[PDB]
């Protein structure tokens, strides 16, 4: 007795009501604490179609966020086309938290436990949870930050791969760490990757790009052009707005199981150019925001980049990726990729 | 116009007054409102010597936790010099708050803002508040419960690291998730912790440790021997006394390096086997407590490992440690190591 259907859910977080962070106190107040510990009602003999790209658990995710962002991140000015509106907006504790987006009362949760889910089609492995994984809501462009590992190897997810259009979610089985900081310019910032682990990555991620791929070079190049929130690695760093240049990242070709790459400094380490904005293009709305200048002092951020987002360009003997994201829906399907609502009814 | 001065501080809490968690009932009347919102006085130019070891903050925090505990645990019957005191031991509901510990008019407070400080000595990079930061009172030993994280590199703290007979506390800039559980034996209990982190965890420890020690072979092992609650971790889970056995956590040597663990599960976590216990040790005095027999249904503490009790065997080539504590100033030293109250006069 197992189906799908749609139904409103609710979340639940391991947030502290004295925590003065905007997550805690929109998470206390939206969400219920944890279980703290319910039990997987594992399943054989079963086998389920999930669909990470046509999932409503992402749009109530999606649309919880944006509310999230709205009490939390109040912009300077909001300009909607025209139309400006003006508000307080203070500086603020801002950190993601691991979110459990749980059923309601006679429904349940599918979770897909084949450690090589792409997240589209069957899946003879399945159990049942009340709530899921905690999930911390970045909001972030090209690269996937604070998220769940892919346990075995690397998964390459895409709605459709042989179109160019679709968005290609890359799930690392190994994170590569990334220091973003703002030294004591004021708007200036950098961020440090080891190039090191960052090769073993791409080309880990390269030859698995190759197995959807008979024979063709397959080259890394930075973002066509666009919004900076796409073109460049653009996050939120403790309330700022980081927008990271990424073309010394995303910068080589990987034919033949080889790997070769661009830009570095003789510390052995890719340093990103960042700079903090106060115009911003909101991901959650078609607007713009516009926000106060930075606060003070070392603004850095020790994050982990677990996931990829990039866009092929298709149209010969060479497929070239790029960074993408934007919509941040995205974000959030590397994430339920492997959970699907159902009825028990 | 600044130096070392002892004064009767006082504690401020973002407790409510409706709450029953004997840890709110106590907040609320011995403590105050928190401010909510004072502001730190940073300061350059500027450096003070601390000593984490000597530093009466944490001696009144003492006193309060013991009176915390006086009022909040009840035992059914407390032991101490051959003399016998009963009463109503009535089950609680038993939840640690952060507390902030403030200085009266006319004083203020040092804080280190150096992100690597050892909790002894100098230090270039100073401030001032009024009060302190969310310290959750934790009482356990071996391991710290809920507490803040080295926000660089892992710290280690000692008296004297030479001296095999001080404690020395582990600031980790990771915590470890450990989740201990008594499911619906009554007194039977256990706790799951995840090898892979907790390896990254001893492995990263085990390196800080080398680097105080030219060239030897690091080991940990379990403590040596004594009281239960020291020679295993020893908590408070909602009112219960768990005592974890510890000897599958705390075995593995890392040389060159190296590092090699032991007792694992086919799952790939560290399952630890608690006993929930009555009779006790006290924590607070020289004597025995006796409680109430566990509440019924799970019992269970998600909680985070945020540091470590360590103890150095002292006597070739080979350092061993052991688990240490007991002593709970220490617990409340591992978070005012920053701080050292300072006279405006
Ligand atoms: C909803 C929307 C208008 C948003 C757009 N993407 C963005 O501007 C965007 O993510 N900006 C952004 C990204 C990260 C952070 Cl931390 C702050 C802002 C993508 C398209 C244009 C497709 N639809
Ligand atoms: C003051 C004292 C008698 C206390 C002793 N340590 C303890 O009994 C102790 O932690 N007991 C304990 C610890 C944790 C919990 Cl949850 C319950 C009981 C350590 C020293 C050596 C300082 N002497
Ligand atoms: C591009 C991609 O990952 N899609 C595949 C899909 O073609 C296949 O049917 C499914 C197996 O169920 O695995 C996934
Ligand atoms: C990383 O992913 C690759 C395939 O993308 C896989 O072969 C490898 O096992 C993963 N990491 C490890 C465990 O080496
Ligand atoms: C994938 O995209 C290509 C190019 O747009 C399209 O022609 C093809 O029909 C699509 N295939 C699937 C799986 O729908
Ligand atoms: C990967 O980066 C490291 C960093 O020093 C470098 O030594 C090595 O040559 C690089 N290998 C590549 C680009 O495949
Ligand atoms: C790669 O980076 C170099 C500089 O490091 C730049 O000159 C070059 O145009 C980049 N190639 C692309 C766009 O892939
Ligand atoms: C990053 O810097 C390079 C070199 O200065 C520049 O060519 C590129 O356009 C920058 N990226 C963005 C989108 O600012
Ligand atoms: C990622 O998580 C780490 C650990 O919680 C945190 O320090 C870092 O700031 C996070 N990055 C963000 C905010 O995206
Ligand atoms: C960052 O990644 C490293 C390597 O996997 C890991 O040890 C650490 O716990 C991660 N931190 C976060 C943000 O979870
Ligand atoms: C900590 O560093 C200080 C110097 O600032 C040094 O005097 C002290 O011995 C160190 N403490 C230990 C034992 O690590
Ligand atoms: C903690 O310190 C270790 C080395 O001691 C380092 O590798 C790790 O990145 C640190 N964790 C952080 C900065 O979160
Ligand atoms: C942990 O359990 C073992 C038996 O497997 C026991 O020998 C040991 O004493 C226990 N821990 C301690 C040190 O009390
Ligand atoms: C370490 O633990 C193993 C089991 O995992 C046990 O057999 C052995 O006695 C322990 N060794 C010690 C305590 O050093
Ligand atoms: C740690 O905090 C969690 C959540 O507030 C709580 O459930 C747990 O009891 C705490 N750990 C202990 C045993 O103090």
């Amino acid at each position: 007795v197992w189906k799908e259907a749609k139904t409103t859910l609710f979340c639940a977080s391991d947030a502290k009501a004295y925590e003065k962070e905007v997550h805690n106190v929109w998470a206390t107040h939206a969400c219920v604490p944890t279980d703290p510990n319910p039990q997987e009602m594992v399943l054989a003999n079963v086998t389920e179609n999930f669909n990470m790209w046509k999932n409503d658990m992402v749009e109530q995710m999606h649309e919880d966020i944006i509310s999230l962002w709205d009490e939390s991140l109040k912009p300077c000015v909001k300009l909607t086309g025209g139309s400006a509106i003006t508000q307080a907006c203070p500086k603020v504790s801002f950190d993601p938290i691991p979110l459990h987006y749980c059923a309601p009362a006679g429904f349940a949760i599918l979770k897909c436990n084949n450690k090589t889910f792409n997240g589209t089609g069957p899946c003879r492995n399945v159990s049942t949870v009340q709530c899921t994984h905690g999930i911390k809501p970045v909001v972030s462009t090209q690269l996937l930050l604070n998220g769940s590992l892919a346990e075995e190897e690397i998964i390459i997810r895409s709605e459709n791969l042989t179109n160019n259009a679709k968005t290609i979610i890359v799930h690392l089985n190994e994170s590569v760490n990334i220091v973003c900081t703002r030294p004591n310019n004021i708007r200036q910032a950098h961020c440090n990757i080891n190039e090191s682990k960052w090769n073993n990555t791409l080309q880990k991620v390269g030859e698995e790009l190759a197995k959807h791929f008979p024979s063709k070079t397959i080259k890394f190049e930075p973002s066509s052009g666009g919004d900076l929130e796409i073109t460049t690695h653009s996050f939120n760093c403790r309330g700022e707005f980081f927008y990271c240049n990424t073309s010394d990242l995303f910068n080589g070709t990987y034919r033949n199981g080889t790997y070769n790459h661009t830009g570095r400094s003789s510390n052995g380490t890719i340093t990103l150019q960042c700079k903090i904005k106060q115009i911003i293009n909101m991901w959650q709305e078609v607007g713009r925001a516009i926000y106060a200048p930075p606060i003070e002092g070392e603004i850095t951020c020790n994050s982990n980049i677990t996931g990829l987002l990039l866009l092929r360009d298709g149209g010969n003997d060479t497929e070239t990726f790029r960074p993408g994201g934007g919509d941040m829906r995205d974000n959030w399907r590397s994430e339920l990729y492997k959970y699907k609502v159902v009825e028990i009814k």
